[PDB]
């Protein structure tokens, strides 16, 4: 087949270009970000992904000065990148040579709607944590992911590993700066987001988590509609009317505009009978208005919905062992080291 | 069949309830709202549909309120209104026995995409007129639609007549007035919206109905995205960076945050060769950065790609004749009363 030959630079470690041959290069996804392309390493065999944007160097790429500095199992790591050309003549491509994951949660909690099945609870603790696991490692930065969703959570059938993607919306969110208040996909936004709040925190990732929790479980989108308007009456359907100070909480200019006064729906209703309740109590305690009443990703690896995970008996169905789940380092649990306490299990390989 | 008898109110003229009978009652959409039924009226055979809300009784409902003012022929009539129950007890159901049109703009261009064609140029032409005459006509009591889009566009496919519907999100909006930024449906939210202004005018229906019109030329929606991000990004891609000017213009607390500097690209490369230059120059002039640079819905009516419905020769495809266009009333030529000199053609003066 048709092999490249490309001088690229690693992701990580010191600036030591390398001379990388791929081949079988075929497209995998196209968007607003590029293409997104597989492709085989003539060396190892190993699958890798390659994302292709047009750089400006009029400024430094945001994706990969976030990417570079970054080294999670539960985040597709950037092996190399490298320059090029590639749709536009006299124009600048930056590739991100990417772990390559071969199915999304989209395509996976699909399936299941399709079959009218739902997606067996232990995938949803083992994804659930994971993506948790990537968020707190994340926010230990002070970066926000600001764009989760089931298309960005990538997901080793086999093996039950979920890897986050998509650095394209990240940024590090700084006390008192400004941000977009744009950012973030239909269905997955939170309330502050959607009243057009440019202070929010990274506490927007914890909703989309949340949101992301409640689909896996429901076999639908929790609070889906085209517009905020219809997204906000199906958010108050179940959380009931934000009071006056949970307004104020997500965006102050939004006090004198007068609500439907809906009453605090049931959470155990909105699931499905057969819903364990520590899975609808997860539910609760992310979905909520006030963005500091949120758990934090840390809080919520360490949540009882999780404890089969930390069960020594624990076995994925097709036979085969969990994937890594109780590697913490030092920045990861950063932001609350006692929680090592419930997070890592005594039997936890050392 | 089963028969319902109700002491409806007319929706326009004088209070007089009468006693209206319906059969053959079918749910024909479900939404954030609540349900709109098809019926069959007893007396006449005429079919409508009926639009059940729940009612706050707090207050007056505000899109009953906007339908008993409209009288237009490209507004779905509010034919009775009248009060119910369904779930279940204490909870009061406002009921609107609108007009019934058979087809949506949504379904039409979805055949089309489906079956590789586009809708043919004298059905734009057709479609389009009658949306800005609604325009020009609810925008004449400043009344801002706010969720112009492809699925609240009814079409009658023999007589060719277009009817807007969904009066949910309209609002009479008043300059000085601050108004919700988060209203209107993904792809066809104006930069003003999408960056969170709240002082937004009634040219956010004119960009909508520019989306709609740029949609019907290509066969597939002119800026998408899951994202106010993503949105932006392909808004940029055919308009070019927004100027300082321009982005104060929508919103001020965003000319601070650096754009793609992605050059002004001809308009004539994002349609398909055979594309009248006329329907080009529309979209032009419709999807402008500047609010207030925007056509107006009856200076769009006027423009020159809308000549052929002017010409006292056409005719449907089927062999009808086109549907009312020149019938104009004081108040739908309020905005501006010389533009009947282009708008009322010499045919309709006699
Ligand atoms: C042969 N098949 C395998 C299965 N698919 S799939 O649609 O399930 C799919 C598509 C892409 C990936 C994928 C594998 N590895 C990656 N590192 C990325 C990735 O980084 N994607 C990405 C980058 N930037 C922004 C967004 C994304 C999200 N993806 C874009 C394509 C779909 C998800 C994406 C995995 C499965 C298509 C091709
Ligand atoms: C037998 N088929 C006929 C064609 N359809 S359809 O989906 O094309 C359809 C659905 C509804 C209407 C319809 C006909 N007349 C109306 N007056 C309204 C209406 O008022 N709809 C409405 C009310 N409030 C908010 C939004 C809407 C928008 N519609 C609801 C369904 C989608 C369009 C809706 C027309 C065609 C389904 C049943």
């Amino acid at each position: 087949s048709k092999v490249t030959t490309v001088v690229a630079t690693p992701g990580q470690g010191p600036d030591r270009p390398q001379e990388v041959s791929y081949t079988d290069t075929k497209v995998i996804g196209n968007g607003s970000f590029g293409v997104v392309y597989q492709a085989k390493l003539c060396d190892s065999g190993e699958l890798v992904a390659i994302k292709k944007v047009l750089q400006d160097k009029r400024f430094k790429n945001r994706e990969l000065q976030i990417m570079r500095k970054l080294d999670h199992c539960n985040i597709v790591r950037l092996r190399y990148f490298f320059y090029s050309s590639g749709e536009k003549k006299d124009e600048v491509y930056l590739n991100l040579v990417l772990d390559y994951v071969p199915e999304t949660v989209y395509r996976v909690a699909r399936h299941y709607s399709r079959a009218k099945q739902t997606l067996p609870v232990i995938y949803v603790k083992l994804y659930m944590y994971q993506l948790f696991r990537s968020l707190a490692y994340i926010h230990s930065f002070g970066i926000c992911h600001r764009d989760i969703k089931p298309q960005n959570l990538l997901l080793d059938p086999d093996t039950a590993v979920l890897k986050l993607c998509d650095f394209g919306s990240a940024k590090q969110l700084v006390r008192g700066e400004p941000n977009v208040s744009y950012i973030c996909s239909r269905y997955y936004r939170a309330p502050e987001l959607i009243f057009g709040a440019t202070d929010y925190t990274s506490s927007i990732d914890v909703w989309s988590a949340g949101c992301v929790l409640a689909e896996l479980l429901l076999g639908q989108p929790i609070f889906p509609g085209d517009s905020g308007v219809d997204q906000l009456v199906e958010i108050i359907k179940v959380l009931g009317t934000p009071t006056r100070e949970q307004i104020r909480e997500m965006n102050p200019n939004y006090t004198e505009f007068k609500f439907p006064q809906i009453k605090a729906h049931p959470w155990t209703k909105v699931f499905r009978p057969r819903t364990p309740p520590e899975a609808i109590a997860l539910c609760s305690r992310l979905l909520e208005y006030t963005p500091t009443a949120r758990l934090t990703p840390l809080e919520a690896c360490a949540h009882s919905f999780f404890d089969e995970l930390r069960d020594p008996n624990v076995k994925l169905p097709n036979g085969r062992d969990t994937p890594a789940l109780f590697n913490f380092t030092t920045q990861e649990l950063s932001s609350n080291p006692p929680l090592a306490t419930i997070l890592i299990p005594p039997h936890a390989r050392i």
